């Protein structure tokens, strides 16, 4: 049931603009469209800076549920530790309930993985009783298997809330197969870790792909708002359309 | 005043400002360089709170340390919402501002919110305690009246300002000599501790000697040091290494 499945997509959203070049009138827009006539996404995904008028948009028109995510180390994911951790505080002050942190995927690739463990880390604590830490590994940029294995594990040892693949703003972004990889490195290190598939999913079949994998891999009961968000924008009027509010 | 004196004076006292919100990396680590000028290096550089973390990288490589880093808050609507402009002012001491530049809630106060302005300034100074000193911009291009220039200053002042700063320049009228001496004279008359901070619209060695001027004649010649007095501008830097012959 295709309606099913755009239902249970929508809800597990994040709404996403980053565009970095919002204004504000666009986030309190971006917050009226989370309140969705098929019900509320889980959560938004903005620039840091604009927390605070999107946090008081959610609050006015009583959906303060919508959890407010944000993003740091990004989009480049740099291997500076001082940058990186400097960034998630900010973005923790600013009132965000989660940071999408970006992982040192390069440093990675030229066979660092100790910068990774030490950035996730440290950003991790910044976070502690304020915000979860989703970490992006960039799977389109790590390419192989391996690598993409590899940038899970360390992600999840350092404390990581969530796994990302992608950031959306390089070449390759979400794919099932990337997808697989990493929902196995959960299902084989830690179940209470969430998975965040982003970027090139558009509609409500794009997202059954990823949610199939989900149930397979860890079980039909496994992938809730609090283990598996999509990192989407247009992807919310697709569902909504195919909800049969066009 | 002798000009070119006047204009080495000025430069030291600069906050070399860049709010375009359009910045990338390069253009704030350029920032840092000018800043480091041929003729002594700007008291600090201005910029949105985000690009701290490069500016310090950058600050630090360049093996300038002195250079204070400045940051904006509730910039530049001066809005009346107390959390967003506290939650603004703990994310730049959390990026690792030095300074932060909170814009007054100058529209309440106009239309008779005295209390707003007081309140918000105060949680925001707290929020910088340990980390940074507070300026306050009262935005007196839009308040206009000596009465409500001179009010918004003694509110800001007894909230607990380090610095009165006249602008955002981001409105049609900014520093003013007018308003200057309005806010240097509650300075003199409630705590000579404060800092003044004319920003906006001041281009050349001609327009900072009118504030300097206004200072050394109200508070004494040797008060407008760095810790006292700042310039909000940018443009401003390459007309006064003009006027002193560095390239």
């Amino acid at each position: 049931d295709i309606k099913a499945v755009a239902q249970r997509a929508l809800s597990l959203m994040d709404l996403t603009s980053l565009t970095n070049t919002e204004t504000d009138q666009e986030i309190i827009d971006l917050c009226r469209q989370a309140k969705s006539p098929a019900g509320e996404t889980a959560a938004i995904c903005i620039f840091p800076r604009f927390i605070p008028v999107a946090k008081k948009a959610l609050k006015a028109q009583q959906t303060p549920h919508i959890k407010i995510a944000t993003v740091t180390n990004f989009p480049q994911g740099n291997d500076d530790l001082d940058i990186a951790l400097a960034e998630t505080r900010a973005a923790v002050a600013y009132g965000a309930d989660e940071v999408d942190l970006v992982f040192p995927y390069r440093a990675l690739i030229q066979g660092n993985e100790t910068i990774g463990f030490d950035m996730v880390k440290v950003c991790k604590q910044a976070c502690s009783g304020n915000a979860k830490l989703k970490v992006i590994i960039e799977t389109g940029e790590l390419k192989s298997e391996e690598l993409i294995r590899k940038a899970s594990e360390i992600a999840i040892n350092a404390g990581a809330d969530f796994i990302k693949t992608s950031t959306g703003k390089v070449a390759i972004n979400a794919t099932p197969e990337a997808a697989k990889v990493m929902l196995t490195v959960i299902k084989n290190k830690n179940t209470a870790v969430g998975f965040k598939p982003a970027g090139g999913v558009r509609n409500a079949d794009d997202a059954a792909i990823y949610l199939d994998l989900a149930d397979n891999i860890l079980g039909n009961e496994w992938a809730d708002a609090n283990h598996f968000r999509f990192g989407a924008s247009s992807l919310l009027i697709s569902l909504l359309d195919t909800l049969g509010h066009k």
